[PDB]
């Protein structure tokens, strides 16, 4: 997903996604305690500067190439042979997080946890979940699909707070593969050969850029609430494990 804006989420849906996981968390007035959510505002400068770090610097960004932002569940590998993929990178992040957070070293902690959500979120991602880039055939589709996400995604918040509270155990990679799992099982509804063909006509056709969007955007909408869910069941076992 698009993190183009550190502080905003206009054209950043990886904070979006974690906004509104959190909104969950406070939702949630039966097994949530809310002050796991007043710390993450507390300390929300550094948790945004996390998320947006993912996408804009070494190591995290890979030089540019975002290998460690991919992981197919089925191969556990990410789109570069040899490279670092989202499963042992969040569950990474989770941990040095986790750490800090014990010896009382905020800025370290949810700057780390910010970093770990944003891998986490990534694997929400159906192409990121099939190692399909931007330049993966169709090549292009990739960067115009997470774009078009900015400007239809607040019309899918979760609106109770039924997040996936204890999805999978304790182990974070087992979090962000189960999360791949269901991102791969729903490719096919943003990538076939019908968005495929329509995105390459809509090169010129007006008729045809409106064309794959709409057919996109259900399982946008699947992927997106599903992120919001997972990461509030994510954050919580954060606080369970290292609070
Ligand atoms: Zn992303
Ligand atoms: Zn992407
Ligand atoms: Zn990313």
């Amino acid at each position: 997903w698009s993190a183009e804006d550190k502080h905003k989420e206009g054209v950043n849906s990886h904070l979006w996604i974690v906004n509104r996981a959190i909104d969950i968390m406070s939702r949630n007035t039966t097994l949530v305690k809310q002050d796991r959510v007043a710390q993450l505002n507390e300390w929300r400068t550094e948790l945004e500067n996390g998320i947006y770090a993912a996408d804009t610097e070494n190591p995290y960004y890979d030089n540019s190439t975002f290998a460690s932002h991919f992981y197919d569940p089925d191969n556990g590998k990410t789109y570069i042979p040899f490279a670092k993929q989202a499963k042992e990178t969040g569950a990474k992040y989770f941990k040095l997080a986790g750490e800090s957070y014990k010896n009382k070293d905020m800025k370290q902690a949810f700057f780390y946890l910010g970093l770990s959500l944003h891998y986490l979120g990534d694997v929400n991602q159906p192409m990121h979940a099939a190692n399909f880039t931007n330049l993966s055939y169709p090549q292009g589709f990739h960067s115009k699909y997470e774009n078009f996400v900015d400007t239809i995604k607040d019309n899918y918040k979760v609106t109770d707070g039924n997040g996936y509270w204890n999805w999978k155990g304790t182990n974070p990679e087992e979090w962000i593969h189960g999360a791949a799992v269901v991102a791969k099982q729903d490719y096919s509804g943003i990538v076939n050969d019908n968005t495929k063909d329509w995105f390459v006509k809509a090169a010129v056709s007006q008729e045809y850029a409106d064309k794959w969007r709409a057919e996109v955007t259900p399982m946008t909408g699947k992927r997106l609430m599903d992120a919001q869910r997972v990461t509030a069941g994510y954050i919580q076992l954060w606080f369970d494990t290292y609070g």
